[PDB]
């Protein structure tokens, strides 16, 4: 039986990953959980599944000492912030980290996972957006195991050679791979003209979160995870096609040199990609629905127009450049997505923002988190600045 | 270096063997070929590879040693008929036996390859249909490394996890598999109402063509799936996909399915089957969804289409009852190409030579044979009894 921490128990993510771990009480355990609100959610999780550590912000610990109180809970060792998460993301009794809190508040604790040698399950983009050199490379030096927990980077591992964790990395594809294939959905402004791109508007743009739905409408939610494949798979930009799925029921592919493509397909539920990595290379009953073709009966595919949507290149570009590039990249685009939103620059403009702060700050090495988040203060800075400059 | 001997060379499946091997004359060399007809491009064909030996039938042996003479082609073996194709197939110097001989007259060639314990790669449908216990249990026996050639069966095999074989042989699928998807184009009539699939013609319908618009085709590759990945017919759900990109998937109870697809072109599957669990170059083209964009799937009208369900009739049977279908059916389809029996007669020709033949075990090849004869004694007497 192995023990699983759980980073971010209270959203989707961790919620699914619950839903599987109690299904399966005989192989798994929980021994730690955080989060950063739903506070009293967090109090029936730990009725459920008795972890020995419980992690909450500074700001939570009295709400959550007053619920645990109150709900009669005890022999829970609480632990407060950034320190709390280090200490049960690299916890002597844990096995597996699910790695689900988004930000610059996971790459800490996803780092300490990654260095104390545990299975590391990704379910955040900013791991390897912003700290994608530092976190491979930890991987390697401590053997740690890193699994893709996102639908396409695991569609993409079920995809590839089951020994492919052993190739060579040197950016170029290895064991008989010639292509990988990032399907994306296109986004809801898919058959938008040009010129009606530039009067869409925050509410339909959203149309599973703002940020992420922007993201995906702009095609930067690609992007970003397009330069996460390049890192976790060690292979350059230019041999990652992206390819609009807007059905997005194959979650992506990966070609050979045979001439054969081969697809990881299914229903729109994170229990399938997060039980394939959990009990990675054994299989893992779940509740899924099977994919049923012939209610879903047809698919369809498409090449993004990057004269439409040039958040894609930008990503390339920055994949290219390496370094802060990404993480300058990721900052700015997040300013950007804000500024839209609040309607203070258009749709059109966010490309802009993106491209300006990435030529105007200079680039530098990923050394460190605290390099990467010194980096992504003066993006955002900068970013902000420009969208002044503009009328935002 | 790995040598090969190709069973049935002149064909389309040969021909493209031959493409890739060609190619890779560092990993690969071609030591026996065999070839029913077209003779002088068997000729051309040992002019490039020059194999030791060379099997053609008795009617065959004297054209063949003509134009050797007349090419200038020396020291290379002449061997004929069945047993020549045996002694090829079982060779010791041959390691790789390409089985693309269709017909009851591949069957003691191949089972020849599988009891030798070469790595055969299976290019015709008969060995699983009529023999698939035998060849499987001959497979296991011999520690022989049976692989699909076949477009359905290899996108499957590659769809599968990778140590699928190493699996429990119980009927029952392993390792995580809930489902195999059996891609079908669906043939010609796919939208065809009932009263209209009565009507069509020949013409608008050799035998694979047929069988493929009946849905035989696919019933027979079921029947296959099932003996090859020891699995119950109730676990293949077929799945009509008339683009035929996708070549077929596999379902897992975590949720995921998982699928192969490709262009049209026979170099993949076999260049896969070849060199696995090796990925071998091939100049087969990427598949581009950008000019292929479109994808779509739909159930088979088991009402329109019988043939599925007497296959699977025949595979819940099990025994001699797949020879049965088998001889039934081809019986039935050369009827119709002679215009002697309509369309939808077709599957009321296969199902009344079930009914009316007693099943038995498959035993042997001898046996297969012997109930293949008897079956195509009473589906003949069927169709005269129809007016045919």
């Amino acid at each position: 039986t192995q023990s699983v921490c759980i980073l971010g128990v209270t959203g989707s993510i961790g919620r699914s990953t619950l839903k599987i771990l109690g299904q399966h009480p005989d192989k798994y355990s929980v021994f730690a959980v955080s989060a950063h609100s739903r506070i009293s959610e967090l109090v029936e999780i730990c009725k459920q599944f008795r972890p020995k550590v419980v992690v909450v912000p500074e700001q939570k610990i009295a709400e959550l000492k007053t619920l645990f109180a109150q709900q009669n809970i005890s022999d829970i060792d609480v632990l407060a912030g950034q320190e709390g998460l280090v200490d049960i993301a690299s916890h002597t009794d844990v096995d597996i980290v699910m790695a689900a809190i988004v930000g610059a508040a996971g790459l800490l604790p996803t780092l300490a996972a990654v260095k104390a040698g545990k299975r590391v399950l990704l379910a955040n983009k900013e791991a390897l957006v912003m700290s994608g050199e530092i976190m491979m490379q930890a991987a390697r030096d401590h053997q740690a195991l890193l699994l893709p927990v996102d639908s396409e980077h695991n569609a993409i591992f079920q995809s590839l050679p089951h020994n492919y964790l052993q190739a060579d990395r040197t950016g170029q594809p290895q064991l008989g791979v010639s292509k990988i294939l990032l399907t994306a959905s296109g986004g809801p402004f898919l058959n938008h003209s040009l010129e009606q791109l530039v009067h869409v508007t925050p509410q339909q743009a959203c149309k599973m979160g703002q940020k992420i739905s922007v993201d995906s409408a702009t095609l930067m939610n690609k992007g970003l995870e397009l330069i996460e494949a390049c890192h976790l798979f060690s292979i350059s930009e230019h041999f990652v096609t992206v390819v609009v799925h807007p059905q997005s029921i194959i979650h992506s592919m990966v070609q050979y040199v045979d001439g054969s493509t081969l697809a990881q397909m299914g229903n729109p539920d994170m229990c399938t990609p997060i039980a394939h990595a959990l009990a990675w290379p054994e299989r893992l009953q779940t509740n899924v629905p099977a994919l049923d073709l012939f209610e879903y009966s047809q698919l369809n595919f498409q090449a993004p127009d990057t004269q439409k949507f040039p958040a894609l290149n930008l990503a390339r570009q920055a994949m290219r450049a390496g370094g802060l590039a990404p993480t300058i990249l990721n900052a700015a685009n997040e300013i950007a997505v804000e500024a839209f939103l609040m309607e203070r620059i258009g749709f059109t403009s966010i490309p802009q923002v993106v491209e300006h702060t990435l030529e105007k700050l200079e680039n530098a090495a990923a050394e460190s988190i605290e390099c990467i988040l010194d980096k992504d203060k003066v993006a955002r800075s900068v970013a902000q600045q420009y969208i002044s400059s503009i009328g935002g």
